[PDB]
């Protein structure tokens, strides 16, 4: 639905059968989740931002329910402080910015 | 107005009399701009994210026009890869998320 931004935009997500809290982030190209165990094969790949680069594992065709809406895409797993839902997934659930 | 997220949400901003490109980021609590010169006094303060922490300078009561909408608030200046418009300012222009 609609979400103001006075507080961190946190939502409930279901992935790999577990429930977690994730941040809807328009400033992230990709989706990166904390340490957890996922399906098939993966590859290295690195992501950057404020400070330095961190190593992540890339998983494709991963199902994920955000705030109750179905979606399938690429998910990254590495040493991140928080769960980040990027634009790759924010598009599937038709998430847009408005002002 | 409305903005999809298939591409990085970039907008035109006017601050300190100069024109710059900035990213509207719902995943950022604060607003951090690249190296530039601003008004009054400032203080250290540090911000974190993916990788490591970076040093920034804090400036308050700074005017800033985003996509053409007026706003005044705190702006950070440091070694950042991009210009980031955080929730402190995204609220003033009434920016919300929708899906
Ligand atoms: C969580 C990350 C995936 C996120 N980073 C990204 O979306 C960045 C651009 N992408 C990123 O690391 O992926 C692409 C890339 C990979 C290798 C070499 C060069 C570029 C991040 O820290 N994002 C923040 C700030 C930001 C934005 C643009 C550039 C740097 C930092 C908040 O939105
Ligand atoms: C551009 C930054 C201001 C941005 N960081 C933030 O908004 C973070 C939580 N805040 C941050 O550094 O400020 C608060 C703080 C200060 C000192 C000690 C502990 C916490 C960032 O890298 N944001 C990305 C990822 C992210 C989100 C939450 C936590 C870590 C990384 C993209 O949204």
């Amino acid at each position: 639905p609609q979400i103001t931004l006075w507080k961190r935009p946190l939502v409930t997500i279901k992935i790999g059968g577990q429930l977690k809290e994730a941040l809807l982030d328009t400033g992230a190209d990709d989706t990166v989740l904390e340490e957890m165990n996922l399906p098939g094969r993966w590859k290295p790949k690195m992501i950057g931002g404020i400070g330095g680069f961190i190593k992540v594992r890339q998983y494709d065709q991963i199902l994920i329910e955000i705030c109750g809406h179905k979606a399938i895409g690429t998910v990254l797993v590495g040493p991140t402080p928080a769960n980040i839902i990027g634009r790759n997934l924010l598009t599937q659930i038709g998430c847009t910015l408005n002002f």
